């Protein structure tokens, strides 16, 4: 299987064929505050229909502490409540003091009762947004041909990636001290 993150620019899955080839989903909900990503609740209906494995993600474009905040509540109110976890991805220096607003973000999602928070922060920005510094369950990074440089849980390693099901897709890797049984709370023996 793979670990695939997805939104709609993935257009119409055959989910029968991509059941098979899929261990977790991550479905982006939103681009900020203003704009929700449209296929998300049919994702979401597909993947709980057929016992797929997901968590959620969103895009930030936050500009301060306290939009923060209400950037994060959109996010959770709009995502789903059976989401495995809840990813603060964070690419663009909407604000100076990038890893304040992270942090506010991800605390509001913590206390709005989101019980795992990720962090996905884009190629290069590990040290501008002091990710080191950030307190959340796990962290996920960009590299593609190659392993990242810094830390991670999660690797994404390919844009180009090709599943049955689903066609151009975004694949991911375990890539620290997390199991897939941590993310997806199964478990075997």
């Amino acid at each position: 299987g793979y670990i695939v993150d997805m939104s709609k620019w993935n257009g119409s899955p055959d989910w029968d064929t991509a059941k098979g080839q899929l261990d977790l989903v991550i479905a982006r909900v939103q681009d900020g505050s203003n704009y929700v990503d449209p296929v998300y609740k049919d994702y979401v209906a597909a993947m709980k229909a057929r016992n797929i494995p997901f968590g959620s993600y969103a895009f930030c474009r936050f500009v301060s502490v306290e939009d923060a905040k209400v950037e994060a509540r959109d996010f959770w109110n709009r995502g789903d409540k059976d989401s495995l976890f809840w990813v603060a991805d964070v690419e663009v220096t909407t604000m100076s003091d990038m890893r304040a607003g992270t942090q506010a973000f991800i605390d509001e999602l913590y206390r709005l009762g989101a019980k795992k928070v990720g962090l996905y922060v884009g190629h290069h920005k590990y040290e501008e947004f002091g990710a080191a510094q950030i307190k959340c369950d796990f962290t996920w990074i960009p590299r593609y041909g190659a392993k990242p440089a810094y830390p991670c849980d999660l690797w994404q390693y390919d844009e180009y990636g090709q599943v049955p099901g689903i066609g151009k897709c975004d694949l991911n890797r375990l890539n620290g001290d997390k199991s897939l049984d941590w993310f997806t709370g199964k478990g075997e023996e």
